């Protein structure tokens, strides 16, 4: 009766808000706060992520801001940046996005797509019928129940959501505290602006933000200015502070814990929701955003009727591996920026030195950026997949006609998967017509590589199925009838 | 002539290559009854390649070696894999330092070096032309003098001390207690390294070892129960009759200068670090054979002040190296699960790369080292290592250039076919011009003059004149004859 609602006006939220009205479907967004507050936090949007805003337009609408870095760095070791140049992509670069800003985009995004963003309304409890569910809200006129086919949580790491339908999502206990806070020039007229990791901790002051890990702390009340001068006992010249007017500030931990289903029955998480890690590398927003794509399409679908519950399992098989890593990456990260001289700054050596290295740089840079995330869904057997399977094709470039460059990243905005025939494949196009709603554009690239003759490619970017010279129309029809259902009459 | 001061390995092999080198030896060892039973060894290949050099890896090859090879930091899935290097010889000799002492030992006794073993070095003195060693004999006190002195004893090298010579480095955090045991309790516990949370354990027979980080009398048996807190089951152990059983810690300290005047410094006496990876005798043999020529040169004549300089600036930035990794290895192996255990997963992952196994494989083995002395752009080939070359020319029979350098001279590969180059090294004494056919030449080379330890001083591309040559010769092996 009121379609899908997601839990959460955060940036996921707003972002699954949106592919779900382009996906043909209505949404619902119940945001706990009225006014939005990204403040701190402020971030970083990688390549996969930037390439991904490029299949929904949205990319020309970020470009305003000035991103930049191309890219680097890693652990905080700068003398060997991660170098973009080294990752096959058309956009090589990260968009230094702050969140706020990031939001207030997406949001108006989601606003002209046509989905209700009410500003002020906690979810109570929640309630899972066979059929559909139903939503405790309380809102400013007073509560009161929301029915719902699915029901997504895309609120913060405390997701009631996740709660309210018993999801655990283990992880680890904290062992790093991190107090972060902006306060401009207060003393001291030009100390320095560098990293720095001493030995007891590493901090980060800027003047004329100041950030501070200390590794080795597990009653506590909310934090203050004087619990940050104390924090910088890793300092010898004790700032601290002063005041200097107070900004945000905020505490941070090294909890690592994720969701251990990202689907149960009929409610779903993404973001924060489903993953929770240390915030070093600028990746949790990141990787927010492509659950939210991943399962937007998806979900729209099975919703609309083609969608069927084995595509919606995917939507967990395939972003669950993703963010185990993030998790591990950002845990053996803050073992490379240890506070230790004794045995941690000697392997920053060495490690420093591989980045030097094109195949180890080209490693990480593909770790954090996300261009190394490749699915594998739905292969054969026996018959091996093709080498295109769960590949990227977002940043593919066709032609044709006049030789007038054509990016697949404008052909997905229609949130429609695709069927390019780079070669010349007609067996295939005609073993097509039956859809509604996969469009099937014709061109010519080379690459293709591993070659290629065609592309069934999803919403999201990425290739469902690839067809070889010896790809049957057969073949073909079984691959489509398992994605996206059932032809037409 | 020249006293080395220490019955160690490092010692004897310095030895060794002062006789093959034509020189007086006089080994002085402060114990009577030799004892390595502890620190069972482990020969890796530029080692054993080098020990080819000397026609002693024959020697050696009776007791079975092995290991193709690995492991690193106790990562066991992705060894390191030796065929990724180009070596003659892509294993390691597990040798027993105990048997490899025995047989350093049989060399130099043979090749013509006094072993006085149980006469410990009390002081020192060092003139002008020449050094003086108080020594405390069974048969009371003597002094001894010498044109150069080597200290080549443990550690806590009384040479070292006596010349004054530091030798910073850090102190020890890390406590490591070992000791063969058997079969004290349990007929079926385990085999495992094993890294719990408080340490890491490592477990034999049907052989303890246990390291605590952050830990800074003699060792007992009850010593090492406790240690074993690590473990849940506790053992503990128990008797089980005692053997040897040790302590060690992890303090990285080495010699500011490996010369000071007359007086020079080798193995552990220069260098001490942590036992992982087994780099230890490693570093200290190589220490041994590249300063055995050049100081046997210094005493015959020949050997130039220059020259007996280098051996400092080859040798300490290698074992810089060897203690940098083996405190980043320190690092890498735990026992932190919540961060450490993470990035050992990555680093394993980063182990099946080929470049990155080779990378580390070169660094552990020694294959990565290549010396950067007297240069004037120089060839690809100065300072690489040449000592697993293979020659042939008539008949195409193989013949190792390991083989050549046994007579312990430097040599001049002909490699190509340039005469303007031999008969520009006619007037010696004490290199020799061996002339065939190597192909490889990897990066392309026409010529090499090759040091009596295997590494390259000098190389000839159809540029290189007889007249580069000659200031090369003049300069690594001192003025021609009349
Ligand atoms: C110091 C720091 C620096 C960071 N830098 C970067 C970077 O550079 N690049 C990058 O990509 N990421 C970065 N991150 C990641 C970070 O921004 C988060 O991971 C990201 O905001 C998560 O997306 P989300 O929408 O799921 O979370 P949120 O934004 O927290 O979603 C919260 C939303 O749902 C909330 N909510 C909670 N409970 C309910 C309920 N019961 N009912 C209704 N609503 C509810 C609402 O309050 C709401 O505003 C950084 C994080 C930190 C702490
Ligand atoms: C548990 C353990 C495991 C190891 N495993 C390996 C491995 O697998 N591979 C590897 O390459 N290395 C390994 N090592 C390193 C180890 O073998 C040393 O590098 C080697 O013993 C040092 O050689 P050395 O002769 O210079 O010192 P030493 O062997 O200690 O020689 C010292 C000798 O001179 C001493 N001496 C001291 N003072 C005097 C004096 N005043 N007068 C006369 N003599 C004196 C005598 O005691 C004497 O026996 C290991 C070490 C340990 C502790």
């Amino acid at each position: 009766t009121t379609d899908v609602v997601v839990v959460g006006g955060g940036p996921v939220g707003l972002m699954l808000a949106g592919e779900l009205r382009a996906g043909g479907v209505g949404a619902l967004v119940l945001e706990k706060l009225v006014e939005p507050v990204g403040h701190d936090r402020a971030g970083a949007l990688h390549i996969r992520t930037v390439e991904t805003l490029d299949l929904r337009g949205l990319l020309d609408r970020f470009l305003e801001g000035t991103q930049v870095a191309k890219g680097l760095p890693f652990a905080g070791i700068f003398t060997q940046g991660l170098d973009f140049g080294l990752v096959d992509t058309r956009h090589p670069y990260t968009g230094l996005v702050p969140q706020s800003r990031t939001e207030a985009l997406l949001a108006e995004h989601a606003r002209e797509a046509g989905a209700e963003i009410p500003r002020g309304h906690e979810v109570t409890r929640l309630r899972q019928d066979a059929e559909a569910v139903e939503v405790t809200v309380a809102g400013p006129s007073g509560p009161y129940p929301v029915r719902a086919r699915y029901g997504v949580g895309c609120d913060g790491g405390r997701s009631t959501v996740r709660r309210l339908a018993a999801d655990r999502f283990p992880g680890t206990e904290a062992t790093v505290r991190a107090l972060i806070g902006y306060v401009t020039t207060p003393e001291r007229e030009v100390p320095r602006r560098w990293e720095r990791t001493p030995d007891g901790i590493l901090v980060l002051a800027f003047p004329p933000g100041w950030s501070s890990s200390s590794t080795g702390h597990s009653d506590e009340g909310p934090v203050t200015l004087e619990d940050l001068g104390a924090a910088v006992a890793r300092v010898r010249g004790t700032p601290l502070t002063l005041t200097e007017p107070v900004s945000w500030l905020s505490r941070f931990g090294d909890a690592s814990r994720q969701a251990k289903r990202y689907r149960s029955g009929r409610v779903l998480l993404a973001g924060d929701a489903a993953h929770v890690h240390f915030p070093i590398g600028g990746q949790g927003l990141n990787t927010g955003l492509q659950d939210a794509v991943n399962l937007g399409w998806k979900l729209a679908a099975r919703v609309r009727g083609w969608g069927s519950e084995e595509l919606l399992d995917t939507y967990h098989d395939e972003r669950h591996p993703v963010a185990e890593r993030v998790l591990l990456n950002t845990r053996a990260q803050l073992a490379l920026m240890r506070p230790d001289e004794q045995h941690t700054t000697p392997l920053r050596g060495f490690v420093e030195e591989l980045l030097g290295t094109d195949e180890v740089n080209r490693y990480f840079t593909g770790m954090i950026t996300g261009t190394d995330v490749r699915y594998a869904t739905f292969a054969p057997a026996s018959a091996r997949p093709h080498p295109w399977p769960g590949r990227f094709a977002g940043g593919l470039v066709l032609s044709r006609p006049s030789g007038e460059p054509v990016p697949v990243a404008e052909l997905l905005r229609s949130a429609r998967p695709l069927l390019l025939d780079l070669a010349g494949r007609a067996d295939l196009r005609e073993a097509t017509r039956p859809w509604s709603d996969r469009v099937s554009v014709v061109a010519g690239e080379a690459t293709v590589e591993p070659p290629a003759q065609a592309l069934l490619v999803r919403p999201d970017g990425y290739v469902a199925w690839a067809g070889s010279p010896a790809a049957t129309a057969d073949e073909l029809r079984a691959s489509l009838a398992r994605w996206f259902g059932p032809p037409a009459n």
